[PDB]
């Protein structure tokens, strides 16, 4: 029968307001409340993502891993106009979902579904996504791939000074090797936020990691 995905995509259809993308986050949020969890990024820490984005309204911001969409809606509502979102999904049945779920929240203007492995799209980002650096990215995929895929935007020259790093779950499920290094590094400046897990009384966190150069 249907996946929890499909169930979440429904419930939003019926219980949302096309275009309306808050509409779209409330009801994402109540349903993982309500009657099954799921990895969004949930509103506790959607709410320090939202003021990450006002801060640095970020013309161009990658996405690693998008699963149903929700941090992609809450992201890029708040862009500024002509402002977009890549968003690298591998796994087909969410990358099916998510673009669903943006074009119900009227948001598939601002947003790109690139569908792959965020090793095999990151090179591809400059000569096929005419891409230059990047103004923001938002990690959200495998936990072990946070270190080596941001490595790799390094080497393939998306980061410039000042592009904000923005790491979910670096607490639960837990980055060690990534939030170490960058804590770490003299290219990265830190800061840890601490919130809660989506729809739980875990405690978790993100943190933004601004690239200083080389
Ligand atoms: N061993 C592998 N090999 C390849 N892919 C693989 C994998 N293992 C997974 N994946 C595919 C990753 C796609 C989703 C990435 N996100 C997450 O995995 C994620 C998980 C939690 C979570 C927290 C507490 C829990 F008790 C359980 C799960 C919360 C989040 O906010 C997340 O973003
Ligand atoms: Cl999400
Ligand atoms: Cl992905
Ligand atoms: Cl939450
Ligand atoms: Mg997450």
């Amino acid at each position: 029968g249907d996946t929890k995905e499909q169930r979440i995509l429904r419930y939003v259809q019926q219980n949302a307001k096309p275009g309306d993308p808050q509409s779209v986050l409330e009801a994402i949020d109540t349903y993982c409340t309500q009657k099954e969890w799921a990895m969004n990024v949930g509103d506790a820490k959607g709410q320090i993502m939202d003021a990450v984005i006002r801060e640095y309204s970020p013309s161009l911001v990658l996405e690693l891993g998008a699963y149903c969409g929700y941090s992609a809606v809450r992201m890029a509502r708040l862009l500024q106009p002509g402002a977009r979102l890549l968003t690298m999904e591998m796994n087909p049945d969410y990358a099916a979902i998510t673009q669903q779920m943006l074009n119900f929240a009227g948001l598939q203007d601002k947003v790109t579904i690139l569908n792959g492995a965020s090793q095999d799209l990151i090179p591809q980002l400059k000569k096929k996504y005419d891409v230059d650096t990047l103004d923001m990215v938002f990690l959200d995929h495998w936990k072990d791939r946070y270190l080596p895929d941001t490595l790799l935007l390094e080497k393939c020259g998306l980061l410039r000074k000042g592009t904000v790093l923005l790491a979910d779950n670096v607490i639960v499920p837990g980055t060690p090797d990534f939030l170490a290094y960058v804590r770490g590094s003299s290219s990265f400046e830190c800061t840890h936020y601490s919130s809660y897990l989506e729809y739980m009384k875990v405690v978790d966190g993100l943190e933004k990691a601004i690239y200083q150069g080389p």
